[PDB]
């Protein structure tokens, strides 16, 4: 359980070094700081699907057997007994999920002044950090980059 | 689990060296920096499909047995008892997926000035990096190449 | 599973040496650089097909047995009881796929100037590299060759 | 798995030495370079066919037994009960395919100038390389021979 | 293993020495070069045929038993019950194919000048090489003999 905090720090440290490695050529060697918060999924999760292809249409069903009796007397006594045995398409997936994936990333980046960086330069700083995190709106990641003078 | 972070770093390092090896002849030995973020699938995953070819059409069904009784009296008492046993085509795929594939790549590339590189030169830099990652819109890969003066 | 990265590097380095060996006589000993990205299939995959030839036509069906009773009274009471047992043609393919095949190749080639190479020379440089990769539109391979001055 | 790359290199090396051995007497000892890309099938594959000769025609069917009852009263009650047991011709092929065959060949040949070689001399250079490959349009082989001044 | 490439080289070397041994007396000791490409079948293959001679004709059928009841009343109630048991001719071929046969040969022959050889002399050079390969249009063999000055 204590090794899960060491693991989460290893995940955050690599994303942090990656952001400070792609922004240091732009703003300067020490004019950028990044902090990464990684929510990691440490739950053991097993799953087993079992899908069947629908055979409701006769032009795609696979019959194994079929007994079709059709009687008719003409006062029109009509009978139609039909027994059908099918062979069904079946996919069985079995996934044992990985323990230690990333549920969500929260990244805060501060860049020094030089004078406020133009909206153009800050627009591309956000898009590069967005690629250094592995940003994904599916995970609900959040990124905040502010420009303010250092101390 | 800690070996999965070393493995993901080995994947990113190779994609990164490959981008800096095909762009260094163009922009310069040290006028380009690349950072790769690889989302890897470490989940164990088995799958067993089992498809059957449809035999609803009589011109492609394979009969093993067939008992076709046809009675008829002529007041037209008509019977037609038909039992069919089929041999069915069957494919059975069993895939044990590989643990450690790439789900998604996020690559950020910064190239130095020389003056802003023309839109022609930057368009071919993007398409070369696109081939060095192994870019695939199926995986949802993202690539960001910006042109900004270094420090 | 890190030997799969060493294996994927052997695959890429052989395709790379093959491109720099067929273009070196044309453009020069060091006026070409190639980088290959190979997506390799490391999934264990079994498969067992089982096709049957259709015997719906009587001129190509193989009968093992046949009991054909045909009664007829003449008020025309007609009967026709027909049982048929068939011998069916059957193919059974069992394929154990190879672990380590190539799903897709992404090759990036840069060639030095000398002045921009004519569209004639660049069109044949692409066709040679296309043969050195083993390019196949079935795999969805991508190739990019750009002409730009080196450094 | 790595022995499959050494094997694929052995296949390509032999096709390459054979092309440079049949073109060296023509264009010169060092005025030709060839690169071969072999796609080898390393999948284990078994197959078991089982064909039956059709016996729908009575002039080629082989009867083991036959019970033919024919009743007839004359108001014309007619019966005809016919049971038939057949001996069927059967072929059973069992093929265990070879691991390491060639799926596809990609050969790129460059020949030096001397002045561009005439269309006559280049047409026969293509036909000899076509025979040194083992070229086959069934495998989808591709061959590219360009004439370009060396360096 | 790699022993199949050593075996295929042994097959090609013998066909090659045979071509250069029947053409050396004609064109000269070193005025001819041949390269042979052998596509060999290394698949294990068993086959079991089982043919039956048709006995539909009564003048060539072999009866073991026969019960022929023929009733007749004369209003003409006629019966004819005929049971037949046959002895059938049966051939059973079992072939275990040879591993290492030749599926296809591709031979390229170049002969020196002396002046272009007469179309008469080149027509008989092609027909001799055709006999030194073991040429067979069933296998789809290909032969290319060109006449061009050496170096």
């Amino acid at each position: 359980n204590d090794a899960q905090l060491k693991f989460a720090n290893d995940v955050e440290s690599r994303i942090q070094r990656r952001i400070e490695a792609i922004l240091s050529p732009i703003v300067g060697n020490g004019n950028v700081h990044a902090q990464v918060t990684a929510q990691l999924d440490f739950a053991n999760k097993e799953q087993t699907e079992e899908h069947y292809s629908p055979n409701g249409d006769a032009s795609k069903a696979t019959l194994r057997s079929r007994q079709l009796n059709i009687s008719e007397q003409v006062p029109r006594s009509t009978q139609r007994n039909e027994t059908s045995n099918y062979e069904v398409d079946r996919t069985i997936r079995h996934t044992k999920m990985n323990v230690g994936d990333i549920e969500r990333l929260s990244v805060a980046v501060v860049v020094n002044y030089k004078l406020p960086l133009t909206a153009d330069q800050m627009k591309q700083i956000e898009d590069l950090t967005r690629e250094a995190m592995g940003f994904s709106d599916k995970r609900g990641d959040t990124l905040n980059v502010v420009n303010s003078p250092f101390s």
